Parts: structure tokens; sequence; C-alpha cells
């Protein structure tokens, strides 16, 4: 009813797990719908293949950029930016799936998930999503990150694509 998308994870080249993740379309639809295309590649762009650039371990493990793999690119199926569409949800616990961005109405196709409450965010970063499966492949990858977010593995998003 809500689509599952999953990201199968690498780290170096070998394979780590599978994480799946519940999208909101029904609270978010348009964020919701970005993040599926993108994950399917339907569009002729998105995810496989991308890296995890930044991973604050105790805090969240953030990745999207499929342009420039580093923080500074990415877009969405809209365009280079897309609006905040709502505040409805918030960062309740490990798990949050959420739109980073670069201050207010500027989303593109950058996204963390949560590895703790990070109740500081609400009101500034669109919530549409959470693991479903997988949480502990999150915790895994969370342990190549580091304060200043930068990996001592290359973790990346060997494949990926829909499952509902």
């Amino acid at each position: 009813v809500n689509p599952t998308v999953f990201f199968d994870i690498a780290v170096d080249g070998e394979p780590l797990g599978r994480v799946s993740f519940e999208l909101f379309a029904d609270k978010v639809p348009k964020t919701a719908e970005n993040f599926r295309a993108l994950s399917t590649g339907e569009k002729g762009f998105g995810y496989k293949g991308s890296c995890f650039h930044r991973i604050i371990p105790g805090f969240m493990c953030q990745g999207g950029d499929f342009t420039r793999h580093n923080g500074t690119g990415g877009k969405s199926i809209y365009g280079e930016k897309f609006e905040d569409e709502n505040f409805i949800l918030k960062h309740t616990g490990p798990g949050i799936l959420s739109m980073a961005n670069a201050g207010p109405n500027t989303n593109g196709s950058q996204f963390f998930i949560c590895t703790a409450k990070t109740e500081w965010l609400d009101g500034k970063h669109v919530v549409f999503g959470k693991v479903k499966e997988g949480m502990n492949i999150v915790e895994a990858m969370e342990r190549f990150g580091s304060r200043n977010g930068k990996t001592s593995k290359k973790i990346t998003i060997a494949d990926c694509g829909q499952l509902e």
C-alpha cells in the first residue's frame, strides 16, 4: 500500500546486507515518490552504484549524492531542488528516513537514516519513511564512519529497487 524499496549495501565491494524502507506516500506523497523513483532508477538516473558519503556514529548515515559523491550534488526527479512538502512527521528514533538539505526548500536527492532520536531536526528536515527490515545492517554501516562524518571504507548501494 505504502511502497517498500530496498538497498543492498556493499562495503569496499564486499556484500554487507539488505535494508528495506517503508515510504510514507500517504503522508508525504511528493517526497516519497522522488525517493521511490530514484531507487528504481526509472527516470534514467538514481541511487544504484552511489555511496554513503557521511556517517556519524550515534547520529545518522547520509547518502544520495549520485553526481559528485561527496555531499555537493544530487538532483530530484522534479529538478535541482523542490520545496519542503510538510513537517507532519518527526524524528522519533532510530530507523527514520529524512531528507538532507541546504536550507529551506532545497530538497534534492540526499537523505539520511537516523540511528538515534534526533528531535532537534524536527521542522528543518522532511521525514518520509522508515527502515522496515535490516536496521542491523544500518548499525553495521554506522561502524565505518567517524565524528567528522568521513568513512573508513567505501559504503555503496550495490543494488536497489522496489519490493512493494
